[PDB]
């Protein structure tokens, strides 16, 4: 009963941990989207403990809420910042691997675009509980759109939000939309119903609720904050899960305030259980640094083997992407014009917020393609059209400077791009460890164009050539002032082989390092029920889990596995058999 003895231990100490004291039945690794979803979920009845550990802090920029500063987030603050190794494959470079960095993870990042691919991409998995069949109910479990309300195939009631895009008012929409009738048979589509086949053109849903970001902490979380039930640990970066014959996951090592650590622990009541969030990058990062993966790969940064999993950091699959873009002959409007001179608008301020949201609403991209390339069981091919031209070959950093473009500029030149991605690539990477050093960036590599057939690079090189046709149809060819932007220039195979290699990028959508598979997949690190072979009382539910990459954008398919999990961990719901 001092002054300092007042202070001096109990402000400061009481306040040095969070953690202390405590006894939680759910830790929850990393505050993104699949834990957005979990949080939520296993906190709803009122007796289970759920606390989650996001190294990034809450989003509450304007960044985040309007989607069109997506560009603002590229190589920002917000973003975890990851370069790739030098892919000797891809004439030298290091790619820039976006990933967000915050509450709600990269669904605050996100181009929003809603996509769960095809029924096929769901039965080609490892299917012990896991059909097209078991997972159509939970996608609907969710839903919400101004696109039918019964639907098969589309639901509405649940949290998630989505809508067609609130922005539109174009000529080069509707001029894509009939350069695709024309240039060979492709038929339009209205995605996500497994009735349709896939391919074709077509507009994107957007994850948007009138024209605001409708992320996973914004849909999911925000609301469901403040429950006596869950903590939420914003700024706190995980080092490890503490592990136990029998391998026992006990909690989780974290740090607020980085490497001066003063390294924490939250503890488990006598329940379970560990569930991991991190995504496809960090999940298997952090797996590895607990002890759980490939054994010499842990030998090599001396750190003991618990379990010994040779598929954790394997079987990353990313879908990479490349780029056409050509300006518009004497047509000076849309879609860099309809929001910029060189400085922001001004009517789009005032159109987005208030206006019932205009152009600004966003993103680019919205609108494109499912395409086979070579008659494949599915679409091969995504084409992206933006209704601005790209002033760099690498779409991403297009991005990063239109961002960068405000008071200098000129004018951004005016026209149409074409962004093409492998949706179902052959090519896989990897992600490993560079140090024993859990705070050092986790050593990835894409292995864009790396397959044995050479695959990824013939559904890239075959999508320049489709984008091509699509210009020189009778509708483009009307708007567009030719020799696009891979040039004139580059003519031979061999030459777009250079190109896209030398400009090759992320579409961002990365998933499988920690894939789920059935009895006695030899490559898998966790079974049916998500668990993790090796240790009890540890999960992953995240875009790792994934066997194999679906067809569009992964986001989607994220929160599902996430709201199905959320059901088999509280009853509610089995997978597989008894
Ligand atoms: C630029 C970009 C655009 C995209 N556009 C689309 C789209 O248009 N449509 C679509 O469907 N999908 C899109 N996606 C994909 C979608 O956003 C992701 O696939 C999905 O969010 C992955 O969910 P996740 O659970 O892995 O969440 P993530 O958001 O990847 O969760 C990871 C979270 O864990 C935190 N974390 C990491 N390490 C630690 C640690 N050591 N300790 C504590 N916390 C940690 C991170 O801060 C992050 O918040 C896009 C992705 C990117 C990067
Ligand atoms: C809304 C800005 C429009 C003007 C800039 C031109 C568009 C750039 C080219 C399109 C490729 C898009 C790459 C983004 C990749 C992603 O969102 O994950």
């Amino acid at each position: 009963s001092a002054s300092a003895v007042e202070d001096i231990r109990k402000v400061l100490s009481d306040s040095s941990s969070p953690v202390a004291g405590q006894k939680y039945d759910y830790i929850l690794v990393g505050g993104g989207t699949a834990a957005c979803v979990l949080a939520n979920r296993l906190s709803a009845d009122g007796s289970k403990r759920v606390l989650v550990l996001e190294a990034g802090p809450d989003n509450t920029s304007r960044d985040v809420k309007i989607p069109a500063a997506i560009t603002r987030l590229f190589r920002s603050p917000l973003d975890w910042n990851l370069f790739s190794e030098l892919q000797e494959q891809l004439a030298e470079r290091q790619i820039y691997m976006a990933r967000g960095r915050l509450l709600g993870g990269s669904s605050a990042t996100n181009a929003t675009l809603y996509h769960r691919g095809a029924a096929g991409d769901y039965d080609a998995w490892g299917v012990e509980g896991w059909s097209s069949e078991d997972v159509l109910s939970w996608f609907v479990q969710a839903e919400t759109n101004a696109d039918f309300g019964p639907g098969a195939y589309h639901g509405s009631g649940g949290p998630m939000r989505v809508e067609n895009p609130r922005y539109t008012n174009k000529q080069l929409h509707t001029a894509f939309f009939k350069a695709a009738e024309e240039v060979g048979l492709t038929p339009n589509s209205d995605f996500n119903d497994w009735s349709h086949d896939h391919a074709g053109y077509g507009t994107f849903q957007v994850m948007q609720d009138k024209g605001t970001r409708a992320d996973m902490y914004r849909q999911y979380l925000k609301p469901v904050l403040g429950r006596r039930n869950l903590q939420v640990l914003t700024g706190a970066a995980v080092t490890k899960v503490n592990i136990d014959g029998k391998a026992q996951a006990l909690g989780v090592e974290f740090s607020t305030d980085g490497p001066t650590g003063e390294r924490l622990s939250a503890e488990l009541a006598p329940g379970g259980e560990v569930i991991m969030c991190a995504g496809a990058v960090h999940t298997p990062f952090l797996l590895k640094h607990s002890g759980v993966g490939p054994s010499a790969e842990l030998k090599e940064f001396g750190i003991p083997v618990v379990s010994n999993l040779a598929g954790v950091g394997q079987n990353l699959q990313d879908q990479p992407a490349c780029l056409t873009a050509a300006p518009v002959k004497e047509k000076y409007d849309g879609i860099a014009i309809s929001d910029h001179i060189g400085q922001i608008r001004k009517r789009a301020i005032a159109s987005y917020l208030l206006g019932g949201r205009g152009g600004l609403t966003s993103t680019g991209c919205d609108r494109g393609a499912f395409v086979r390339t070579a008659g494949q069981a599915l679409p091969d091919l995504q084409v992206r059209f933006v209704p601005g031209m790209a002033l760099d070959p690498d779409g991403v950093s297009t991005y990063v400077r239109f961002a960068k473009f405000q008071s200098q500029g000129l004018k951004w030149p005016s026209g149409i791009t074409m962004q093409l991605i492998a949706c179902r690539p052959q090519s896989t990477g990897s992600v490993g460890l560079k140090s024993a050093d859990p705070f050092a960036p986790p050593k990835l590599s894409p292995g864009y164009l790396t397959d044995k057939d050479g695959a990824d690079l013939a559904t890239l090189r075959k999508g320049i050539h489709w984008a091509r046709d699509v210009a020189r149809s009778s509708a483009l060819s009307e708007y567009l002032d030719g020799e696009l932007f891979p040039g004139s220039g580059v003519v031979s195979d061999d030459q777009i082989d250079e190109y896209i290699r030398r400009s090759i990028h992320s579409s961002n959508a990365i998933t499988g390092t920690c894939k789920m598979g059935n009895a006695g997949d030899s490559s898998s690190v966790v079974d049916n029920q998500l668990r993790v072979h090796g240790v009890e009382g540890l999960r992953v539910v995240d875009a790792s889990v994934v066997p194999k990459i679906p067809g569009g954008q992964t986001g989607a398919p994220v929160v599902m596995i996430a709201e199905r999990a959320a059901a088999l961990l509280t009853g509610k719901a089995t997978i597989g058999a008894s």
